[PDB]
């Protein structure tokens, strides 16, 4: 069958921590007062929650309330435990309270509000320097959650909240996050389609923190090349074909061979044969202002099929692409 895999960093974090740290099912939830929050307006409804702008009437501060839908409040203790474990960490969203919603009768997570700069505005106007600056801020959040034994599993631009005036960034939406335990087989139905790593697309379940580094590389590629999304698959199968048209099919088959993966036979008629493209093939007059040899080298080190070969978050922080960022 498939060959096992382990992370090359933070392998022992959850064994050295007490069981209370990762055994989320044993966690007793400390319920707050739902009356402390007045809902103001609905911000959105995803597959798992309804999100509201609200006011914490005990300090008149803006908060965000995520009311879990019936279907998947089941995995609430996992999200609560992760948010409580990461609280106060660099650029991690702060969970302010946990209350029982009087209407849904489900848990409602209360978060610190971020006066987020409009998404399109960020994509369209962040400069080369700002991309480097904010990528460095995301890396601080990812190295912190990985060092704490957690993988985010849904890194994508809509999960990264930037208040551009205050040069503030927060990593949000921890509903898919999981504790990393070496040798554990995880569900591959995580991350958004365009940010899914090859390990998910080839159905390799023994993945780790490095999935987040692939997702981060997709974000960076879309930003610097002005191509949203960078890998534009029509579905999960075509997503792998879009990746292979850039990274090549030979390194894909070497990856499959190394881990002894059984590739879905559906791929035999659609993968074709492709040679890796040099990153300069994506440069043009409209993205030249965002591209540099250092950005391309950095990107090349994130976007690798072999999950064990990608830069870790802490190694990425050392890269020359960040030498210009004020520290
Ligand atoms: N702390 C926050 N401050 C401001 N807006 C937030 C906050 N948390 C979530 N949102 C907004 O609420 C919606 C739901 O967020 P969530 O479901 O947690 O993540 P996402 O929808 O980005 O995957 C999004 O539209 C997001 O912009
Ligand atoms: N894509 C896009 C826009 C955007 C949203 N959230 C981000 C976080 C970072 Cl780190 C960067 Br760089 C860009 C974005």
């Amino acid at each position: 069958g498939p060959v096992p895999s382990r992370a090359r960093v933070y392998t022992d974090v959850n064994t050295h921590r007490p069981s209370e740290y990762w055994d989320y099912e044993s966690h007793v939830v400390e319920w707050g007062n739902q009356d402390d929050y007045q809902l103001v307006r609905k911000l959105g409804r995803g597959k798992y929650s309804e999100v509201f702008e609200a006011i914490n009437i005990t300090n008149n501060e803006k908060v965000v309330v995520k009311i879990l839908k019936p279907v998947a409040a089941a995995k609430i203790k996992r999200e609560i435990k992760i948010l409580e474990n990461l609280r106060g960490g660099p650029n991690i969203i702060t969970l302010a309270d946990i209350v029982k919603d009087p209407v849904s009768r489900t848990p409602a997570l209360v978060f610190e509000h971020v006066n987020n700069t409009d998404f399109k505005q960020l994509y369209q106007t962040l400069t080369d320097y700002d991309i480097r600056f904010y990528m460095y801020e995301i890396l601080k959040a990812l190295d912190y959650c990985h060092s704490m034994g957690i993988m985010h599993r849904d890194v994508k631009p809509h999960n990264v909240m930037i208040d551009h005036e205050h040069r503030k960034l927060r990593l949000i939406d921890w509903g898919l996050a999981e504790f990393y335990h070496p040798g554990q087989e995880y569900n591959v139905r995580v991350a958004s389609r365009y940010f899914k790593g090859p390990e998910l697309l080839v159905d390799y379940q023994m993945y780790d923190y490095s999935l987040d580094m692939w997702s981060l590389g997709c974000m960076l590629a879309s930003m610097i090349f002005r191509k949203e999304p960078f890998f534009h698959g029509h579905d999960n199968y075509d997503q792998l074909v879009r990746i292979a048209k850039v990274l090549g099919t030979e390194d894909l088959y070497d990856y499959i061979d190394k881990y002894n993966i059984e590739l879905d036979p559906r791929f035999n008629d659609i993968l074709g044969r492709h040679s890796r493209k040099r990153w300069e093939r994506f440069v043009h007059s409209e993205n030249q202002h965002l591209v540099s040899p250092e950005a391309l080298d950095f990107l090349d080190k994130l976007l690798r099929y072999d999950h064990q070969s990608r830069l870790t978050a802490r190694e990425a922080m050392e890269h020359p692409y960040f030498y210009t960022v004020v520290k």
